[PDB]
């Protein structure tokens, strides 16, 4: 085997024994100590892996850099490569970069976990453009997630590069002649002659063709083996698919395969040329060819734009997407719709032929013989008379898997409208990429016209047909989506023919992008208030920086002892099933196995969970796929992973209830009936003018922090004692769970907690599953052990937000105003209590929103399934009940023929009114949110502008919708609302802070150091907060409910006061001395610098059998207003504007608060019109990752971002008079909901009837497929019994 | 802890404080983030002085759970204890002493 | 002396704002504590004896 | 305290002590320890942050 040799940071690395499946995540964390760069999903679709590549290319004789995911890049495509990490760019122990700088000082990272991939990414685009436009700026992240920060400040911040949250006046500017310069060894090595590399794993064989001929020989030797350029396919396939291939050709070098050559027919492009070189190359012609020759290529760049990101685009092959041959590929149906000629070659042979609908002859095959490879690929210049066009459409614009995507070419005869070739090639639509044939050749010598259109969709419908369990499901919407992609090339191409109506315009223009625009206004301080004084300043994250540089260490980055073993969850692929057997003779095989853990190895208990209703480890029964029957140990995660997958178990399948509805149907339930009931229902639906009954139904959502679920446990070996680092929200319950387990004292557990790369609820209980097996695995070996869940494990086990199914009933009177509402809530809780029933009570708490119901009754049912467990999700239930309530409000609103917002005003609370659960709504600030947000807005002045859009089109409508909120604050369990802090002053001074709270990404511990800092009245860079521990703050509640700030602020503050106390002899005997002075003195003296503090919220206890009693301490509210623009022809959409009037009382920090309000509405857009989990029957979980599962990306966001804080509002009943803001944000991106709702009925009402009070069912999330399907038109309704009664 | 026995001596008088059997108590280690500014174990009076510290930590512990124990007499340390937490009444605290 | 143990210690580098854990064989972690802080030239409350 | 596991990037120190009883330091030569396998490097007064 060859050396393999590249540099990392500068510094060269000389691999002697590179393994072909080690990826450059895997080697830059394990091997080379460099813990910045994360792993998110392994997938390619969060780009917390992204890195920096810069090599020498010696076909443009220039150093060219580019991003790509460290988890998809082989270290074996890197020889003679210079790797960039976060760390290699700047550091706080060095000097910042301005990226890092401007990320952290903009408020652009919160939990962190995604700072370092997003840093590379605008890092990378900086070293290719040093000013950027604001578009560059944008298109640089299509391959980054984050799920804290609401992306608006990240890209505001970056947008530099093109009172106040921060000033840019401050930044450092860009130097490029400051950047590190590219390896001197590396510049030499470009001189020496390209040689054939071999590589050799524990498994694979990996050669590094230098020349065509090495491939051809090599191909002719090794028909089976597999070529690899991007991996951005076999990645996939190794990684997830179970699959291995023993040898491995990259031909990447191979200067054939990177050529590019313009002839008089197209652009030729080598095989082996990465998309975005393709992109380049095609973009440049259509800025210097004539706009009749380049159809084909716009085809192309328009397919290209929605293609993954800039980090797969830069890596991933052209070969290797049409050789994949997916039956989604977006490029395939281009190039067989434009025939793209490919040149195919052997050892021997040669033969160029157009890709045509022969090409794809079954399910990921092509024609290629097992000893040939794709050479070259021209993509063809258009002529005259013809037309092109490509279309994508998805769950999610960018970075998605196509639902449906295409290629069409139409050719007439010389100057006319009478079509000579007609092509129009489909992905998504069958096993392969294929052509409408049938129905095309029926048009060839007819005219463009009307009955051509009708011809076509009709034979559409026919022949491409889709049976009821086609994979991927979405039958009608896939099938919809083929014949409006027809229609809309119909439509471009008469306009390019050319009179075509006005209102049908639109229905041909291709996605287009708008200027941002953001505004966030806020409170400044006191005039008089000390700048050492931060509270109520907008004051960075104090991690900030060190997350932007790769120095925040989160769980995994903490260095593994020598003799630390890995663990990997054996889990259930049964809904409900007996255990028969358990067979390891296969697993044992796999080197580097040390064992397999079950229920048998505990030595305490194997009952858990917070009602112990669970199983550490399955115990002859599995209730769920991902149920967790165990796990093995091995010395290294791939050997566990491995081995843990040939463990096979035997079962004997049991009757399963999976859906609600089975449920109900069942009595399948957790406990008794919730319900809270007020007023008189019989009599309130007597008096009602109307009555309006329906059902609702509501989708889950998995948390997806960026930061999986990990835990790392230490066993000391004396009294059972055992240190555990944890990724969670809930460090008490950690250690009584482990301790459980164990059989030994809680007093022998230690649990510490850093940070969380994001927790979002998801922490709050379900954390455990994964620490018990770690420190079970950590007893029973002696070894310390630890455990981080790919994202495929996390979303399949640790549970997610719970599903809603809503029956309701609402009277109201004929002015809008509400007499009487019933509404049954059902929630599908999985196979175990947790936290399922609080999330009940506190979704009946919040039934009534913002409005007075006189009579008023809810139920609430836990619906016992063969599903994971689900538990607490931001919102904590809250949010599913404010959507149901704002369902039937629009409801009414329509059925009156009244303004929405009029109705919604006048059915809203008063100052001092009583909720439904008879709590005083007191310091009521809705009304003042709500006229303030109608002015800024300019609610109504757009209202009449969104009518006349609808009236000037016809196949997109613009929808706007104001809703207001109010959440609850403090934990619905009484005793939970406590909460203690430990301050420590050492002998200089310095200050250090620990309180019970943990950090994940909200800022909690920035707004402790600012809290005691203005206690104290000194500087917070005395003062310090390390980490979150056991043993210096005991029996804690998980940091949730929004309340952290409330109550650990009031137990810092206390303990400060304790702390003045003590020194105020000191202070007065020496009035002139400074801090430390004092400190000194009380130490001499003999006087204690240590003291505890402790709060607990006053006068909780609300129950729900007299409906009496206070359930929170006070309430947060706002409202939100927000524009949208559907596309009635392929679901998609935008969100055009967004307004935010938030009260959080006198904000403790409005940088941090203006965070939560942008991030929490975020998730509810993601919640409400994105994020969407699918199962098989059986109960199987299909979306496990990124690339299934979207969330908001940074082009979701409302273009228009504009968040306010409602001034002057101090509140009493907290810390400084802030108030929690956590939480109550969420159900704000409901507005975007609703607008888009607003804009299906203007769609309706166009094409679907005239009945202007029809109530349509509109569940969420809703997505392209449920909006476009709700666009009924005359295509939606080409996608018969004997007899009817009369 | 150095061989001298100092856990063992303020574990046995931790439980003669509490009431409470020596079982039911433990000390893991010494650490500059759970005790500040500690002089070094050192001049044999180490039993003295961290005695009493100790010793009036506990008082305040039994104070807290004083009105637990009076509206429960019959009742364990745990259901005490237990109550105590469900009370939102604190069980960690400091103890000091000075000769 | 001669203790049976001889004098040891372990010294874990966060990478953090200066943060440092330390694992020693010390009767004054307290001491222990500043004069590692002092030769670092960081506050007090950025190191952790054990 | 050396009982307690070393992390696998862990690395040893030894000191470097004067054999005279007074004397002024002229100067200090190290390429020899930098020919020892796993040397790491050397560390001095100047070394010091703080
Ligand atoms: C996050 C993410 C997003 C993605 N988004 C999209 C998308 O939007 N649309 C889409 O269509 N795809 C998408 N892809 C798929 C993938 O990136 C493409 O299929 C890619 O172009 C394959 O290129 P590669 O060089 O990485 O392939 P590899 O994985 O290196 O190779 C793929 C296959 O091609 C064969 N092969 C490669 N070169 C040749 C050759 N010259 N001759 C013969 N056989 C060859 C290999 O043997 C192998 O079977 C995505 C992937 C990820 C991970
Ligand atoms: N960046 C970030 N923000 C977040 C979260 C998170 O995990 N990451 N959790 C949310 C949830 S579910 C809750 S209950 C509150 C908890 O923290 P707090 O009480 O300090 O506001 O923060 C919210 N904001
Ligand atoms: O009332 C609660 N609200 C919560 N939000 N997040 C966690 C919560 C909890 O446990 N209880
Ligand atoms: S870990 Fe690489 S893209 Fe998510
Ligand atoms: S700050 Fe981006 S995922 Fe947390
Ligand atoms: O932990 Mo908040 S849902
Ligand atoms: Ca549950």
């Amino acid at each position: 085997a060859d050396e393999l040799v590249f540099f990392v940071n500068g510094k060269k690395v000389v691999e002697k024994n590179a393994d072909p499946e080690t990826t450059l995540l895997a080697y830059l964390r394990r091997k080379l100590g460099l813990r910045g760069t994360k792993l998110g999903c392994g997938e390619g679709g969060c780009g917390a892996c992204t890195v920096m590549l810069s090599k020498y290319d010696r076909l443009q004789d220039k150093i060219i850099h580019f991003s790509a995911n460290a988890c998809l890049a082989p270290i074996c495509t890197l020889h003679h490569v210079a790797v960039t990490t976060v760390e290699g760019i700047g550091s706080t122990k060095t000097r910042l970069h301005p990226v890092q700088e401007r990320i952290a000082k903009s408020h652009g990272s919160q939990c962190g976990f995604c700072t370092p991939g997003i840093v590379m990414s605008m890092y990378t685009l900086l070293r290719n453009q040093p000013e950027p436009t604001v578009e560059e700026i944008e298109d640089a992240f299509q391959g980054n997630l984050c799920r804290c920060t609401g992306y608006r400040p990240i890209l505001q911040g970056f947008r530099t590069f093109a009172p106040s949250l921060f000033n840019p006046e401050e930044f450092m500017p860009l130097d490029p002649t400051q950047e590190p310069i590219f390896p001197p060894e590396l510049l030499r090595l470009k001189d020496v002659p390209p040689k054939q590399l071999r590589f050799e794993g524990e498994r694979v064989t990996w050669i590094q063709a230098s020349t065509l001929k090495e491939l051809l020989d090599l191909k002719a030797q090794h028909p089976e083996a597999k070529l690899v350029v991007g991996n951005t396919e076999i990645g996939i396939e190794m990684k997830f698919k179970n699959q291995l291939f023993p040898m491995i050709i990259c031909p990447a070098w191979i200067p054939e395969l990177n050529a590019v050559e313009h002839g008089p027919e197209g652009i030729s492009f080598g095989a082996a040329c990465a998309l975005s070189s393709v992109e380049k190359t095609l973009l440049e012609a259509v800025a210097k060819l004539p706009t009749q020759k380049t159809e084909v290529f716009r085809g192309v760049l328009e397919q290209l734009r929605w293609f993954a990101g800039k980090q797969v685009k830069s890596v991933a092959s052209l070969g290797g997407n049409i050789i994949t041959a997916s039956p989604i590929s977006d490029l395939n149906p281009v190039f067989m719709a434009s025939g793209t000629k490919l040149t195919i070659v052997s050892r021997g042979t040669r033969r160029t032929v157009p890709m045509d609908h022969t090409f794809f002859p079954s399910y990921r095959k092509t024609l290629l013989g097992p000893e040939e490879i794709l050479l070259s690929i021209e993509i063809p210049y258009s002529r005259e008379d013809e037309f092109f066009s490509a279309f994508k459409q998805a769950s999610r614009r960018e970075d998605d898997i196509a639902k449906v995507t295409c290629g069409m070419r139409v050719l007439f005869q010389p100057g006319s409208m009478q079509v000579k070739e007609l092509a129009l090639c489909y992905g998504g639509m069958a096993d392969r990429t294929i052509s409408a044939l049938k129905t095309t050749q029926k048009q060839l010598s007819k005219f463009w016209n009307e009955k051509l259109l009708q011809d076509v969709c009709a034979g559409l419908a026919e022949e491409l047909s889709l049976s009821p369990d086609a994979p991927g499901g979405m039958i009608e919407f896939r099938r919809t989506l083929t014949l409006s992609f027809f229609f809309k090339f119909y439509l471009t191409v008469l306009k390019k023919l050319g009179k075509l109506d006005p209102t049908y315009t639109s229905a041909t223009l291709l996605f287009q992008k708008h200027p941002p625009a953001n505004i966030q206004l806020f409170q400044e301080v006191p005039n008089g208030q000390s700048k050492e004084d931060t509270v109520g300043r907008p004051l960075p994250h104090l991690a900030a920086a060190m997350q932007a540089s790769g120095e925040a260490v989160y769980c995994d980055d903490i260095p593994r002892y020598e003799n630390e073993l890995f663990l990997r969850l054996v889990t259930s692929t049964r809904a409900h099933a007996k255990i028969k057997s358990i067979d390891v003779s296969e697993a044992q095989k796999v080197p580097g196995f040390v064992c397999f853990l079950s229920a048998d190895d505990i030595p305490g208990s194997n009952e858990t969970g917070l009602f112990n209703d669970e199983t550490v480890f399955a115990k002859d029964t599995v209730t769920c796929v991902g149920h967790i029957i165990g796990a093995v140990v091995a010395d290294t995660p791939e050997h566990a992973e491995r081995a843990a997958h040939v463990v096979k178990v035997t079962y004997e399948d049991l009757p399963a209830i999976i859906t609600i509805e089975d449920a109900i149907k069942n009595n399948s339930f957790y406990g008794s009936e919730l319900k809270i009931e007020k007023g008189d229902l019989k009599k309130g639906f007597s008096e009602a003018d109307n009555v309006v009954s329906g059902e609702l139904y509501i989708g889950g959502q998995d948390h997806f922090y960026l930061e999986t679920h990990c835990t790392i446990a230490i066993p000391k070996g004396e009294e059972g004692e055992m240190e555990l680092f944890v990724s969670t929200q809930n460090a008490m319950k950690t250690q009584s769970f482990v301790a459980k387990m164990l059989g030994v004292p809680v007093n022998r557990i230690l649990v510490r907690v850093k940070r969380m790369g994001g927790g979002f609820g998801g922490k709050e209980t379900r954390s455990t599953l994964v620490s018990v097996a770690v420190a079970l695995a950590a007893y029973k070996t002696g070894h310390p052990v630890r455990c981080m869940l790919d994202r495929n494990e996390d979303m399949l086990i640790t549970g997610g937000r719970h599903p809603f199914l809503a029956r309701y009933k609402v009277g109201f009177m004929k002015t809008g105003t509400i007499v009487a509402l019933e509404v049954d809530h059902y929630s599908n809780a999985g196979n175990s209590r947790d936290l399922s029933h609080s999330i009940m009570e506190r979704a009946l708490f919040h039934m009534d929103n913002c409005y007075k119901i006189p009579n008023i009754r809810g139920t609430g049912r836990l619906c016992k399934t063969n599903l994971s467990s689900n538990t607490a999700f931001r919102g904590f239930g809250g949010p599913q009940a404010l959507f149901i309530a704002e369902n039937w409000m629009s409801e009414v609103a329509v059925t009156c023929g009244l303004p929405a917002e009029e109705v919604r005003w006048k059915n809203m609370y008063k100052e001092g009114d009583l909720t439904h659960f008879n709590q005083r709504l007191e310091g009521f600030s809705v009304p003042r949110c709500w006229d303030e947000c109608l002015k800024s807005s300019q609610y109504y002045a757009r209202k009449s502008e969104v009518d006349k859009f609808n009236k000037e089109n016809c196949w997109k409508k613009r929808g706007l919708c104001i809703i207001p909120t109010k959440f609850g604050i403090s934990f619905t369990v009484p005793f939970l609302n406590q909460a203690g802090a430990l301050i420590h002053v050492y002998t200089d001074g310095s200050v250090l802070v620990s309180h019970g709270g943990t950090e994940m990404g909200q800022g909690l511990h920035t707004k402790m150091v600012q809290v005691a800092s203005k206690a104290l009245k000194i500087p917070i860079s005395k003062i310090y907060i390390s980490e979150t521990s056991t043993n210096t703050v005991p029996n804690s509640s998980p940091t949730a409910a929004s309340v952290s700030t409330d109550i650990y602020g009031q137990a810092v503050y206390e303990a400060c006061q304790t702390i003045l106390k003590r020194l105020e002899p000191f202070k007065k005997k020496n009035p002139d001395g400074s801090w430390e002075d004092w400190v000194m003195a009380a130490y001499q003296d003999r006087v204690s610098l240590s003291t505890t503090g402790f709060y607990r919220t006053p006068n909780l206890g609300y129950s729900f059998e007299t409906n009496s009693g206070n359930a929170f301490h006070y309430f947060t509210y706002g409202v939100a207003c927000s524009e949208v623009e559907i596309d009635c022809l392929t679901g998609d959409h935008k969100n055009l504007r967004t307004d935010i009037v938030m009260d959080v009382g006198s904000s403790l920090n409005p940088a941090i608060d203006i965070g939560q309000v942008e991030g929490a509405f975020v998730q509810g857009l993601g919640l409400f019109t994105l994020e969407e989990l699918h199962y098989s029957p059986e109960g199987s979980l299909h979306t496990r990752g990124p690339s299934t599962y979207k969330i908001p990306a940074f082009g979701s966001i409302p273009t228009e971002f504009r968040v306010s804080l409602l001034r002057d509002c101090p509140n009493k009943k907290a810390i400084y008079a802030s108030k929690a803001v956590g939480e109550p944000p969420l159900f704000l991106g409901a507005s975007v909901f609703f607008a888009i709702k607003d804009a299906i009925r203007a769609a309706r009402a166009q094409h679907t009837n005239n009945n202007t009070k029809e109530l349509f069912r509109l569940d969420s999330p809703a997505t392209p497929e449920k909006i476009r399907n709700a666009c009924v038109d005359k295509f939606t309704t080409l996608c018969k019994p004997w007899s009817l009664r009369v």
